[PDB]
């Protein structure tokens, strides 16, 4: 059996510090949001290993560095009073991070973080994770976990200032772009399941015109 090396932290704080020291985390705010959201409540096993871990339904909770990259990409869009959509909420981790990131920038009664997941088992599982973490997040009514097909976003709370997609979109996610507010940003892996995909960024400007930028090569493979 081929053996390999992989980073690990002694605890949540030590895991984030390690990432910041090595340049993975650029901003202090991103580091703080992740520091206050302990992976132990969201990852059943190896919580502090910088690697993807299974959570059920044939899916995994992203590796810590991938969560960091996503937070950095949307650091200027995560502000008090905004509406954020997290398509494919899974474990609920990234969702809790968004809530804390903004909560630090100050509170606003209109802030709304919506996580949409289509697997019922994960919807119940994630809610339980969030209540084990901090029962007040769900109780605030500012964080939401809904059951549905994320490909059609969630119109009740549209338009969104920022949208993050954790699952692959076979092509241009038209309906999601339609739910973006002017000046909003959307992060999503584009391409058929099984190949060289691209994590892509879509920015809509004040005139409603859309611009696409490729951020990095990515590949969905068996763990
Ligand atoms: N059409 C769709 N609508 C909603 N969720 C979807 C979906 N297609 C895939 N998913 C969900 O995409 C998620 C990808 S894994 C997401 C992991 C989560 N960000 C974490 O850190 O744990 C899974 O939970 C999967 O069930």
């Amino acid at each position: 059996i081929h053996m390999a090396w992989r980073s690990v932290g002694a605890n949540n704080e030590d895991l984030i510090r390690q990432l910041k020291d090595h340049g993975v985390i650029a901003s202090d705010a991103v580091a703080q949001a992740m520091k206050e959201t302990d992976r132990k409540h969201y990852s059943p096993r190896n919580p502090y290993m910088d690697a993807p871990q299974p959570i059920g339904g044939g899916v995994t909770i992203s590796a810590p560095h991938m969560h960091a990259f996503a937070l950095e990409y949307l650091r200027d869009h995560l502000k008090p009073g905004a509406r954020i959509l997290d398509v494919g909420s899974g474990s609920g981790y990234l969702t809790a991070c968004f809530y804390r990131y903004i909560k630090a920038k100050g509170v606003d009664a209109d802030t709304r973080i919506v996580g949409i997941e289509h697997q019922a088992e994960l919807v119940r599982r994630s809610k339980a994770n969030l209540n084990t973490d901090d029962r007040s997040m769900l109780d605030s009514g500012q964080l939401l976990i809904v059951e549905g097909d994320g490909r059609k976003g969630y119109p009740p709370n549209a338009p969104y200032n920022a949208i993050h997609v954790g699952a692959a979109a076979p092509d241009t996610p038209t309906e999601l772009i339609n739910q973006l507010a002017s000046g909003g940003r959307l992060i999503v892996p584009v391409g058929p399941d099984g190949g060289s995909q691209y994590m892509q960024q879509y920015d809509k400007d004040a005139n409603g015109k859309v611009e696409m930028t490729r951020l990095m090569g990515v590949m969905y493979v068996p763990l």
